[PDB]
């Protein structure tokens, strides 16, 4: 048996430039529209990623949901000399793909990957991985798990002032607990950037919150 996130990996290892991260990427795009299927971002999140991370210019990034690389590679390209991106994947193979998909889009020297569950990590990076702050973190994994994390990342002294947050789909299907949270609390400064799935009926879109820091009296 061969699964699918083996059949992309091998798509792109036949396919792809090695250590063009940007022939990585356009090899998995066709074969995701060859055979029907796709990635956790297309390319309208992939331009707002894009944009976030050439404004920001972080020096340490968190990425929770890694599925196959596919945001790692996008995400890590644009990373300065001397930056690096922090990605968990709860799904042992997935994780796996995802190694094989930056070592071969050169790429993994920068990214370190985590197997594993986000409320198990997140508490451990700090002693395990030498995790001061972070500067920026990128949410596309379980949905009920988005405002938990947050405040776990919070607890454990993971965010800075300044550290941005971009969660995804937070529309469609949406995460209307953390939505508030984050447009409410004094903690953050909120943004939305609109996605256009489809015209009309699938709008979907990125909040990027902004943590403020702990207040002062
Ligand atoms: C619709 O359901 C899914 C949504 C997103 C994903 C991709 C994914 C999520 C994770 C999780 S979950 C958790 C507590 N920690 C982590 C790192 N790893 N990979 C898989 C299924
Ligand atoms: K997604
Ligand atoms: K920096
Ligand atoms: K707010």
């Amino acid at each position: 048996g061969d699964t699918k996130e083996q059949r992309i990996l091998r798509y792109v290892q036949q396919n792809a430039k090695p250590g063009d991260p940007q022939s990585v990427l356009e090899a998995i795009d066709t074969y995701c529209t060859q055979k029907e299927w796709a990635m956790n971002v297309g390319d309208a999140k992939g331009q707002i990623m894009d944009a976030v991370i050439r404004e920001y210019s972080p020096s340490l990034v968190l990425e929770l949901g890694a599925y196959c690389g596919y945001s790692a590679v996008r995400m890590a390209r644009l990373l300065q000399p001397g930056a690096r991106l922090l990605t968990m994947e709860i799904n042992p193979d997935c994780a796996a793909i995802t190694q094989q998909m930056l070592n071969f889009a050169g790429l993994q020297d920068k990214v370190t990957i985590l197997n594993g569950a986000s409320q198990d990590l997140i508490p451990q990076l700090k002693k395990k991985y030498d995790v001061d702050t972070l500067d920026m973190v990128f949410l596309d994994h379980w949905k009920d798990r988005y405002l938990p994390d947050t405040l776990l990342l919070e607890e454990c002294g993971l965010l800075r002032k300044g550290t941005v947050l971009l969660a995804d789909n937070v529309i469609v299907p949406g995460t209307p607990d953390f939505l508030a949270y984050v447009r409410g609390s004094s903690s953050f400064e909120c943004t939305h950037y609109s996605s256009y799935l489809e015209y009309m009926k699938v709008v979907d879109g990125l909040e990027k919150a902004i943590y403020q820091g702990p207040s002062s009296d």
